[PDB]
């Protein structure tokens, strides 16, 4: 148990304290929080498996996969158990996050604690992008800020 | 087949890498690292509970302590959970390290991923040096750098 945390940052001039609150056994991770500095538009907003912030945002791994799926948006069943959404930066990029996914957990299985959350640079192609580079990531270019999903209070 | 990593970043010159290997359900745990630019001879090497690092090292609270024991000795009977003691920063303060301790297991009940490991500024005195203080936090002084234990490579 309890309320995860994650504060994103990297060579990107962007950043963000992002929160995670999840009650009843398994089931709906409530994620809300904010992230500044960035360039308006959509941004991919994933989970990367390895919580190695070892050497940047390279180490995080590809998207969290338990039995290897291709990509998806949150709304599908074709999706990795790591890829949450796309997130919008409006002007002067307060990309105010709100989300309520049912796949990613906080205690058992789809264990994201000590995993990484990456907010990306290009706009998420969400599957629907008819190339293999989307099924791989969803085409969202850099890893601009990242951090380990640790444990707040 | 658990693994873990921790990039011990602080905002003094102090920049570290440190990991936890440990198997076969109740195989002890290991730490091997490279602590850096740390003041000679003896430093605090703890693991504080909430892997909240919002405000860097200080939101990580008390040592990982499920039990409500007093301060830990590297090996006391009555040791925090989170204090693993001291480390030796060979002259120029590189601290090549190694621990094998019973207590800092990461799976079947009691796992510490999603927590912080903070390396303390001064010479950590075991607690038993009776003072409800030295017993708080082993008379260690600042937290000069931290990192979150997550699943690694
Ligand atoms: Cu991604
Ligand atoms: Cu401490
Ligand atoms: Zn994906
Ligand atoms: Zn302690």
């Amino acid at each position: 148990a309890t309320k995860a945390v994650c504060v994103l940052k990297g060579d990107g001039p962007v950043q963000g304290i992002i929160n995670f609150e999840q009650k009843e056994s398994n089931g709906p991770v409530k994620v809300w929080g904010s992230i500044k500095g960035l360039t308006e538009g959509l941004h991919g907003f994933h989970v990367h498996e390895f919580g190695d912030n070892t050497a940047g945002c390279t180490s995080a791994g590809p998207h969290f996969n338990p039995l290897s799926r291709k990509h998806g948006g949150p709304k599908d069943e074709e999706r990795h158990v790591g890829d949450l959404g796309n997130v919008t930066a409006d002007k002067d990029g307060v990309a105010d996050v709100s989300i309520e996914d049912s796949v990613i957990s906080l205690s058992g299985d789809h264990c994201i604690i000590g995993r990484t959350l990456v907010v990306h640079e290009k706009a998420d192609d969400l599957g629907k992008g008819g190339n293999e580079e989307s099924t791989k990531t969803g085409n969202a270019g850099s890893r601009l800020a990242c951090g380990v999903i640790g444990i707040a209070q």
